[PDB]
């Protein structure tokens, strides 16, 4: 699986930079927390069914993915390889799976989305309403098909690995789509009437906070800690993904995220009722190793890895590994 | 007990042979549970009771077994020693266990059946039904007692040790019953309609797939995660027995498979309700470190240590310990 | 506390005997688990009760004891010392704690008992009933108390440090109170008719196995996996004992042992619901590291560190810290 | 955070200090316990919630604190530096958070109390009533603010590192209170009736203990197990304060101590339900290592911590922080 990719961009990194990428906030408890939750989730297979046509399509905010998975938005691309946020979108692009343009992205946002694919852009909310908006529009206007408002980031957390480093942005790594401030659900109001997207709440994990979204409108939530790299001992989404699929009862797409390493690990979140996984540091750690032909591999062996893991669950489909049951171990 | 003939086999097998036996599916995750189940359950034992003539034997699929144990599928015996199946199958037959007759056995049916003893045959469903029937009706007229469906490989699991290995069989190691595809439930009715033996599924895990073996026509069912060999996170199939056993209420025989060690593992099975296990890599271990007397020798020690566990635990017979209770630990 | 005991008396034995103490059957899963089953117990102290009149005292079977404690049986104590039981028996005296005389002591019971204080005697049932009432008359005729009739070896456990080690008793250790088969209920029924003293059941952990002790006419029972000695994956005593405290609802005295090592394993066992402990492998520790000064001085130690753990929890008496509350962790 | 602030203190204390300071009673079964406790609660953060205005302040026994948070009772501080209570009582002071001065302080507590701020005093019982209502008059007669009872020391727990230390006070370091008793219920009653000002019991974890002290007339709590330092075994204070908050009802301040060693710690105790934190051994970890500047700079890393956790769980109040929700984690 990843497990030797790490290694490769353990190696060709400069461990400042492998740091900012790995990396959590405060002692790490809730980045390895993410790792036991999905370890302690045991799948119940069924067997016996018809695999004739076993696909791990799914549609999400009107369109077909080849597998329930997007890449994560994830800041400063070219800190991981010279051709950054571009490698990564075609990569995912010839994958059919979606890519997530960030605020904060080393290309410009319009870049980026020419590559074609399914770009979706993930929004920090800026200290002007009109910055932000217009952020917004610009996604709109460059073919994005989701905003993924980034909702678990008033501020961001305390990164003790990088205060260590004394670890800053190179001279040669920009913010292209600049020449912040707390997000509210007026916030969220904001971009919901500004734009005809789906926007897709990242960063809930309370019950009440995954109702409210569907309240306010969201098309999606991801169910997720920040890969915990904001509140250090907030739950993984892992542990509280079930609890928000009951209570949106069907009303959002509810993605998760965090330690999502393996195909299994997709089988195990949609059989918690995921509609999607978003992979973060994998797809980066491919990136540092081998720039898009890493990514094309790294998303060829998850799209093999599911396939796999879903047909020995006995599903043709990624509807039935969401009906799959579970079981908790120690 | 059994710790040091895995030493011994380590180091008379190439390592690629050791790892295409110890190994599991992707991480290994179900391979460790199976042990960390087993060792969690902690017996309850009763006290007082007769003992005067404590036996371990049962009647299964109409025939007395000296033990609550048949030896599992296990295929290309040669891999560990010259006289592979045959030798397995002699020592099987002299300490009155049923030994399953692998559909890649390399030796024929037809030979290992003439060893005698309580010949089983376990069935891979191939492409061909008329194929797959013809394989069942040899092992039935080889006087075969059981066909233990396998219905837990659509296809086999990704194993990273052989993969890495880039293991291979051996030219002198074959197929010996030749000169595969997907089972579904209609391929359990095709077998069930040509025998009159038996048919016992192997690789249940799902309480409903249990129900649903019973409603099949099974005589019985195999609760087993194939040994952490097929999905990788799979619930072990000792996870899943109390509750399985309780929704069959009588009506197949239930064995469970993975990580069966001692007699007193094979206590702790019974008490959760298993009609008998199936021991796999043992027996391996044993044929590898000294072939048939190797295992006639493990299959002595395993019939003291179940007569041993069981009089400590207060049971004259095998129906007494499945009225044990127990306690999970952590 | 006892931990350097344990280092002392490793230095002074042979290996061989020091594993006869310190062992267990199979993988000793039982041995490990008495600790790690005392470990999880933590207590709910009481705060500002009068300790005025802080006392460690209780009646059991009659009589006074110092603490709630008695030495447990350990055969063949002129293993671990020249002077063997009655070093052990003297210091027992002298500290106020009864002491188990066994039917397999290295010096006759009449001459442990002469010693005085609370001799108790320990019975394992022989092949001829007439023997074993000869002894249990014997222990009564000499002054022993309680006869602690040993219920859960029908025959002992498979030691594998024995089995491994060859070990066997040395020409100059013998069983003194000789120049063995299953017991049942019919044999305790047997016991209890010929003697008026009480009858003490060890070794029981199932509920109903403690029911039917009273229903026998038992004084006490002592709840117990006989130090993880016998059935190997036997639950330990202490995870038993407050459900079969609740069922004998103040029917019979209930003793626990297993791994009790401190004053506040005894406040633990105390606060589950025991009336005392016994003690066996710390004692012969202290017994082979300093004779019977050695057992006089643990003595010593274990009733202060009792008297502190009482006090410290709000407990005047034992009977204040049996209804002490606990929390079970991990 | 705090990790190296605790080796600088060990390189510059006398190891038989630092073990004084680091030390638990028993084999510190409740030292350990209590970070492990910690580190099993997950807070689930809430999103987009107005930070406009986030404040960590609380208002106790009266007036304002900066923190939710006071510095644990701590004897003879002149034993990590040479300005001992006074730096430490200044740096509190100039951090807005309150400072308990021990009966068993270095310097006099009228000394202590002239340095200003919010001092409150602890309380241990002597022998002799009319000493200890003595000490309570002075106390309120310096200007402290709450008596601080500790009513888990009935005597001093057995501190196993300063019997294996033979550790003793240096003659430089005095009791400059003075130139010891049980309390009970009445003790409680005799400084109720003696003093005007709170009355906060330290030590409480019994659930029945919380309810009669706010019968009692508590101006508050403090749910401690005191640092694992009394009761070796004793359940951690942090693993009773939901129950207890509940039992309390808001009839007093329920505070914890016991391993906060950050400001997401804090979060926790307040999301469990407690009004403030005491923290102990580090303020002394600061103390040593850099006297009165080095525990204003924990004070305000402390502080910052607790404003980040909030808003990262989307707590404008630490009122906001106590209806957080948790999950308890392995
Ligand atoms: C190096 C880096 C950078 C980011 C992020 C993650 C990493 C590892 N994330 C979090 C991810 O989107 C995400 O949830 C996953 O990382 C968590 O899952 P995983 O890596 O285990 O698969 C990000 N999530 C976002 O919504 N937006 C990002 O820009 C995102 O937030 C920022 C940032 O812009 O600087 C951070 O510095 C940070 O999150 O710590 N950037
Ligand atoms: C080397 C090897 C080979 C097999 C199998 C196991 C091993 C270790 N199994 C699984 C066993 O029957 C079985 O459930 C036990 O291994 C699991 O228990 P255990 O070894 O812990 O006692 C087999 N179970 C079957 O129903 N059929 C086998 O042929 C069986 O499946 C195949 C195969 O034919 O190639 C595999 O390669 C595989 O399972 O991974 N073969
Ligand atoms: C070396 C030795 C010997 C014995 C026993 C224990 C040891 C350690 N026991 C078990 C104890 O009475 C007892 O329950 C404790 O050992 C378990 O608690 P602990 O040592 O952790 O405190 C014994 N319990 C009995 O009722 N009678 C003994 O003679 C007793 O049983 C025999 C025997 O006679 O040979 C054993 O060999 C054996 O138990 O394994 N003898
Ligand atoms: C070195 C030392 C000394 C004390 C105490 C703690 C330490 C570490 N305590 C316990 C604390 O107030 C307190 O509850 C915390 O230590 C527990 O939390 P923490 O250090 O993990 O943050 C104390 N709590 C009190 O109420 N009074 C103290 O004097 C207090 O009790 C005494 C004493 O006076 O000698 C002790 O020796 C002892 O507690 O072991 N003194």
């Amino acid at each position: 699986s990843l497990a030797d990719l790490e290694r490769a961009a353990r190696d060709v990194l400069p461990g400042e930079i492998f740091d900012f990428l790995a990396g959590g906030s405060g002692t790490e408890a809730s980045l390895v927390a993410n790792r036991t939750a999905l370890e302690r989730v045991f799948v119940i297979p069924r067997m016996l069914r018809d695999l004739t046509d076993v696909t791990t399509e799914i549609d999400i905010f009107g369109r077909r993915a080849a597998l329930p998975m997007a890449v994560a938005p994830v800041a400063y691309q070219r800190l991981f390889h010279p051709e950054g946020e571009l490698a990564v979108a075609r990569a995912a692009r010839d994958a059919g799976v979606p890519y997530t343009i960030c605020t904060l992205s080393s290309v410009s946002l319009e870049e980026i989305a020419a590559v074609g694919g399914r770009p979706w852009f993930q929004l920090f909310w800026l200290r002007d309403e009109k910055r932000s908006l217009d952020l917004v529009r610009r996604a709109e206007d460059a073919g994005c098909e989701a905003i993924v408002f980034t909702v678990d980031v008033p501020w961001m957390g305390r990164r003790l690995r990088d205060m260590r480093n004394g670890f800053a942005l190179p001279e040669w790594v920009t913010a292209a789509n600049f020449d912040f401030a707390p997000a509210t659900w007026e916030s969220v109001e904001a971009v919901r009437a500004h734009t005809d997207l789906p926007v897709v709440l990242k960063g809930i994990l309370a019950v009440e906070d995954a109702r409210r979204a569907v309240d306010a409108g969201a098309g999606g939530i991801v169910v997720s800690n920040h890969g915990g790299r904001q509140l250090d001992g907030a739950v993984p989404g892992i542990e509280m993904l079930g609890e928000i699929v009951a209570a949106v009862s069907g009303g959002c797409e509810v993605l998760v995220d965090g330690g999502i390493r393996s195909g299994g690990d997709v089988l195990k979140a949609t059989a918690l009722g995921a509609s999607a996984v978003l992979v973060g540091r994998p797809v980066m750690w491919a990136l540092a190793a081998a720039g898009q032909d890493g990514v094309r591999q790294l998303l060829e062996l998850l799209a093999e890895e599911v396939r796999d893991a879903m047909g020995l669950a006995g599903c043709e489909s990624v509807g039935a590994a969401r009906r799959l049951n579970t079981k908790l171990g120690v």
